[PDB]
């Protein structure tokens, strides 16, 4: 039959809080360049799952 499912995506939710705190950030946060909202003290990559590879070229083939 059917199992049921909540919803996997959220709502209309604004991006004002903080990666690591989910402290609400308003629109005065630390946006990352892989996509995050911080409250500047997690701003930083060492201090959120920072796939981005920030890292000078160094790979070659296809990863990730
Ligand atoms: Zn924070
Ligand atoms: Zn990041």
């Amino acid at each position: 039959g059917s199992s049921g499912s909540s919803g996997p995506s959220r709502p209309v939710r604004p991006n004002n809080r903080c990666f690591s705190c989910n402290k609400k950030v308003g629109v005065m946060g630390f946006k990352c360049k892989c996509g995050s909202t911080f409250c500047g003290s997690h701003r930083y990559p060492e201090k959120h799952e920072c796939s981005f590879d920030f890292k000078e070229v160094g790979s070659g083939p296809s990863s990730g």
